[PDB]
RNA sequence: UCCAUGCGCAUGACG
RNA sequence: CGUCAUGCGCAUGGA
RNA sequence: UCCAUGCGCAUGACG
RNA sequence: CGUCAUGCGCAUGGA
């Protein structure tokens, strides 16, 4: 494995056990450099015949999959043991099995500190840093808060410090290992001067434990050769805003602030909670609906307002059959004012809403663009709403299509926000389209922006967040931190060992030191643990749902209740397991059918809270904040 | 952008480049002819091709938003480049690249003084008078004395100074800007002649550097037509007056005055530096409490007594609260005799309190007033205390009510004084609510007299301090001396240039030697610089409470003690982070729970000094009085 | 390969 | 500390 | 949007 | 120079 010049001297200090850091600019191909110290290290311990163990990790999957089918079976497919391990793959053999057998490991962070937190726990599968040699990270950037990565080397350090007093005070010391890093840039934080920057790159070094920055300041030339801008361009608002504050005025509600910000959504929210501590209607029925006409004014503001009308489109219908399955087996004063003030303008405002508006701005922009070119393409914008809306919209386009542009969107997986989310698998295939060329320009939130390949592409726009466009001053402040930073990490390499230590052996201290804090915070949360304190009552009306009796768990996750006493009151809707709704209409839950039973599961954040102590209501949007414990389910119970 | 005609004459100096002063009566909207004034500049820098900057200021945030919201950004959206710049408004962007871009700025003084403040230090960030243009003023009266326009100014006359030296001896001279400036009126101060007057307003051109006032002397008549009174209405007291003087018998305290006056107040703190200066009780002790007393003698002078009730409430009830927290984990002959000395009286005290008085014979005034008259009101006074007795005892009243009137209280935003601050957003809720109208009556300390627009309201009482009431001569001499400025307006004008000239080069002169010898003094203000020379006791006991090296700092702002072997002492208090009281009761400071950890700070208020050189007792009220210094605090130390 | 659930984390904007 | 948006990772269960 | 802290400034009354 | 009251501005930190 020959390694090329910078790489060379950038990697010596980790050959003589320094645990050092290594950053490289992105193309400079840093995992060729990683494996060249693998196996120097791996070849130093076979000569030593002790126990070589590398624990290679990434923050995500996709990266450790890459890893295992390009970089490091390939060159040591021959001598050594590899294995790709992940969260998704299963993987037959437990973790500490893999830790006794397969020297060199890919792998992820949790999954290794789950095995760590199993040695702590009872679960007799234990591993420690002890038991491998090395540490290779990627992305050392990450390493700055209650991070996997950093929670992985908090538990290294205290070790450490203990070994020191033991050095001092004892002949034996546990052994640990040493510990590479490998980050793109080390990143700067919450910085408008360089000392704070500094401090951040110290605060780093020290989580890492990293003796020194290493970089290329002296082959700079061969970099330069294989290493290599920003473009700027109504009264259906208003007849909707009117509506508001004719709301307003049928509330009494006070913004003190504007529409069209996430100020007023947050006033919305705290009155929300407010009215559910009072119970009243009016009050957090009303502050749900201006949340949904202020989100429909915010995406209003950068989308064509027939996404507003789809929005409300999607709200009002499903009102409009949740009401009608309530009818099934009456309507409210607040619901009627509300409903028929929205329909009386429905019709209109979707003629408003034909009418021509940064869509259209931007259309003009792009399709000028288009003409100057292989097509590839890229674009970033920060909902994962818009992007679907970007991909509509510009499929009803003929201009874009005659241009010969076909576009696809992109987002995460995660299942959130109330968006269909992407799979991992269809990401791979958008991607390899967008290779093979099916697709000419991709619409991304921030997936694309790292992790997977993208690139070769001319344009990049930016919208609302090599040719760059930056559609809507921030290219500026972000220019500023790179040069910040870059002058930082050239004042923290020159600088005393001795200092550069005292100044990370306290970081160090102040790290653990602030864990410690936390546990005893932590453990101090939860006291009470109580069977049934409570009363569960629907937010919309103050109405009893449950007990906390009545209440059982299973998967030591969900929580249902049978004892169809309850069963009397609740009803069922679905369209195309099923949803749960109110007697009044308000979203419970869903009938999760599993183990044989029609489970009426439901969810906390759409209840309310009341104490047996009579203590005023709450609301969590989350079971495990109360510290309270209901049972497990009894199945021979309910057996029937 | 048309201009009146009034307008027209006074700015057209300023199209030839002097550099004058622009006094208008209010209501003249004097902001449309700064427009005009800038607009014509940039077009006349757009001809000539130059970097055409104005950078206007204003003391007041709300001032700098309004100018955003309505007359520079709707005026010239479209040509040129504006921002609404301010401190609470967070920017990403410094301030230096808004002066690479945004040829025109709204800001406020401060923050353009901060940059400047950043250029003459090592921060980099760099701006001068060079860069811009123009400037532009509001509210010039305020640049007389050490204020921020005042300090602004006098970095630019120095430069002239220089430039003019340059000038006879040397090809180049450094640019330098005009200098508009607006003012409602320039102001007369200290002033009981004619001549003094002027000599302040030469005071004021000069510090503006300006060539000339100018006035619209000419078209009157349109002004006149744009732009259009005094009214004036017990055995408790003594209970408690024969209460002090039993107390100077108990401590034999001589006032050398009388109850009721700011004299026998400042005795009495004087007496409390000097048995601070002792160490003794009974002397400082009992000045505290007569504070009180005297701070209950002078509101109950305008104030009902009730009010008076209630300040000593809160006062012995949490005098009770300290001993017993200071009972939990003894007390003094003092307090026994003075908190007895209280309660003894006390129920009566309140009996007496509910007899039939200013409050009581104002509301017959203000009653009879509210019969006449949309309802508009106002009213000022000088204490924030004020504000909220008169507006619970009116709320108290039912006859305020039955007239329809509704009332709201209004005070500024400062941490000081003890009392509950009103915040921005707050102060924006009201005044667009007596807009509303759901309240017909403000009350105000001084907010409303400027800034805030309160306007088209019939009465504006003043209790204390478009018919006019003033409820309790000063009119007369307010009277007195706005004739005596528009007398020395006039004189000022009709002048000769040359002697203006000289006159004026004198005075400028004469500040910046002043500066100078100011700068001379402050640096030998601050030289020791010690780590620890001292000791900090408690003042009622004069028991040591901290050495100097024990002590730390955080935020380099607040200095706190860990080493518990201080923990030992202190107790811990708080009803409704936490407050530190002492061993004795007295008032300690807060435990700040910040960074991880539970901080103990303090107050140097509370505490008093001695000098390890054996230094007669010090009192600081703020730690920057000494110029020793603590060092900044090491998490890696304290770590655990 | 898809679906549902729970948990923790970081980033950005805001208050 | 709270809100929103975004992305990520882990652990359950099912088709 | 709220909270706490520090700093500087001006005004008025007084001594 | 000191005291009180009032108002203002800036800079930190947190929820
Ligand atoms: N020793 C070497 N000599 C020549 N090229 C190298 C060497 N090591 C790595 N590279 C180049 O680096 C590239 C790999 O970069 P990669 O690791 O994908 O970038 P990143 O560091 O962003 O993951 C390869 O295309 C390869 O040509
Ligand atoms: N050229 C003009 N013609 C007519 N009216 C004008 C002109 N310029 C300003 N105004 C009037 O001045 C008013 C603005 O005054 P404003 O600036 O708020 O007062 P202040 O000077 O106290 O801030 C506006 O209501 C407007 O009618
Ligand atoms: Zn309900
Ligand atoms: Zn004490």
């Amino acid at each position: 494995l020959q390694l090329r010049p910078y790489q060379m001297e950038v990697a010596q200090p980790a050959l003589d056990g320094k645990n050092i850091i290594i950053c490289l600019p992105t193309g400079s191909g840093k995992t060729r450099v990683a494996v060249y110290i693998t196996k120097d290290h791996l070849d130093k311990k076979k000569q030593a015949s002790e126990s070589g163990k590398v624990i290679v990790l990434v923050n995500k999957v996709m990266l450790a999959e890459q890893l295992f089918r390009k970089e490091f079976n390939p060159y040591l497919k021959k001598w050594y043991r590899i294995i790709g391990l992940s969260g998704d793959t299963q993987l037959k053999i437990s973790f500490p099995e893999v830790v006794k057998s397969y020297d060199v490991i890919i792998s992820t962070a949790q999954i290794l500190e789950n095995s760590l937190l199993n040695l702590e726990s009872g679960d007799d599968d234990g591993v420690q840093l002890s038991d491998f040699s090395l540490i290779i990270i990627d992305e050392c950037h990450h390493t700055n808060k209650e991070a996997v990565y950093n929670n992985i080397m908090r538990r290294y350090l205290k070790q450490k410090l203990r070994n020191n007093d033991l050095k001092k005070q004892n002949k034996p010391a546990i052994p640990l290992p040493q510990i590479l890093g490998l980050t793109a840039s080390p990143g700067v934080g919450a910085a408008k001067k360089q000392s704070e920057a500094e401090k951040h790159i110290l605060n780093i070094c020290a989580n890492l434990d990293a003796f020194t920055i290493k970089t290329v300041k002296e082959n700079l030339g061969q970099l330069k050769h294989q290493i290599k801008k920003f473009v700027i361009a109504n009264p259906f608002k208003e007849k909707l805003l009117e509506i508001m504050a004719s709301i307003q005025t049928y509330c009494q509600k006070s913004p003190m602030s504007d529409f069209g910000t996430q100020h007023y959504e947050q006033w919305a929210i705290q009155m929300e909670k407010k009215a559910a501590k009072d119970g009243n209607r009016k009050d957090r029925v009303c502050a749900e609906h201006l949340r949904k006409y202020n989100e429909a004014l915010q995406i209003n503001d950068t989308i064509r307002m027939i996404d507003a009308y789809s929005h409300l489109e999607t709200f009002y219908t499903d009102e409009k059959e949740k009401k009608f399955a309530v009818l099934n087996d009456k309507l409210d004063e607040t619901d009627e004012f509300l409903m028929n003030l929205f329909f009386d303008n429905k019709k209109m405002l979707k003629k408003l809403a034909e009418n021509p508006e940064k869509l259209i701005k931007l259309r003009n922009t792009i399709l000028e663009q288009f003409t100057r070119s292989s097509s590839r393409g890229i674009i970033f914008t920060k909902t994962r709403q818009s992007t679907y809306a970007l991909s509509q919209w510009i499929m009803e386009n003929a201009k874009f299509a005659e241009v010969g542009v076909k576009a696809h969107h992109l987002i995460g997986a995660g299942h959130s926000s109330e968006v269909k989310p992407m799979t991992q698998t269809e990401q791979k295939e958008v991607i390899s389209k967008f290779r093979t060329g099916e697709i000419n320009l991709l619409i991304a939130t921030t997936v694309a922006e790292e992790g997977l390949d993208i690139k070769e592409c001319n344009i990049v726009i930016r919208y609302g967040l090599s040719t760059y466009v930056l559609v809507t001053e921030r290219e500026i402040v972000n220019d500023f931190r790179e040069k910040m930073m870059y002058k930082a990490i050239n004042r923290v390499q020159n600088m005393k060992p001795e200092e550069y230590a005292h100044k990370i052996l306290e970081l160090q201290v102040q790290s653990i030191l602030e864990k410690k804090m936390k546990v005893k915070r932590s453990i101090a949360k939860q006291y009470n643990d109580n069977p049934s304190l409570i009363t569960l009552l629907c937010k919309n009306c103050s109405m009893l749902v449950c007990s906390g009796e009545n209440i059982h768990v299973i998967e030591k996750m969900h929580h249902v209740n049978m004892t169809p006493e309850f069963k009397g009151l609740y009803i069922v809707r679905e369209n195309k397991n099923g949803e749960i709704i109110c007697k009044c209409g308000q979203a419970w839950g869903t009938m999760m059918v599993h183990k044989g039973l029609d489970l009426p599961c439901l969810k906390i954040r759409n209840f309310v809270v009341n104490f047996k102590n009579n203590s005023p209501k709450k609301q969590y949007k989350k079971w495990v904040e109360l510290p309270i414990r209901f049972p497990d389910l009894d199945y021979s119970e309910y057996c029937l």
